[PDB]
């Protein structure tokens, strides 16, 4: 739909349904995206973190694949995994551009070396 | 041995080893813990966190069971996991008493409710 950068089977806080990762400029949107169709899919609600309430970002190792970490102002570290390594410089050029924010790239024991 | 706080089986930012991750007055630690005995475990060196670089700890979903994320003032958010729903209240003793931390209990969706 071209406005937000969006991702499909990602994991909020290590759900048991997976979902769309939406980053907006308006903050960061997680839904729950399940079979069905109209029935399951439609009653379902957004998880919506306005751009305000974030603070760092670090891309990371997931227990699927690569994760973000975000430290949030009132809401604790939010996870999302799920992202392939392919995803990292989108993210990166989505939260510089979106938010002003560099995402911190500690993936493996070897950065910073 | 009767100092620190111990948890065996932990996995440091979702280490392929486990280890054993200590409580100290003096901050954290985590070591590789395997199998040789004195070959392979003795050449281990521990991952050392300072309790001055200790920022805020949450109680959360893990990979494995239930994790911390630990905020820190210079090395971004570490991960333990492993835990099991037993070890929390250890755990939050533990953090108050020897570094005046509140572990934040946010291990499910209806914290807060
Ligand atoms: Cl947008
Ligand atoms: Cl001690």
């Amino acid at each position: 739909q071209g406005m937000s950068t969006d991702f499909d089977r990602i994991y909020l806080n290590q759900s048991k349904f997976s979902g769309r990762f939406r980053i907006a400029d308006s903050g960061l949107g997680w839904k729950i995206s399940t079979s069905g169709g109209s029935a399951a899919n439609q009653a379902r609600k957004p998880f919506l973190l306005p751009a305000t309430e974030l603070s760092t970002v670090q891309w990371s190792r997931g227990c699927r694949g690569y994760d973000l970490k975000i430290n949030t102002k009132n809401q604790g570290v939010i996870q999302l995994d799920g992202f392939s390594q392919d995803d990292y410089n989108l993210i990166k050029n989505d939260f510089h551009r979106r938010f002003n924010i560099q995402v911190e790239q500690r993936e493996h024991s070897l950065r910073g070396w």
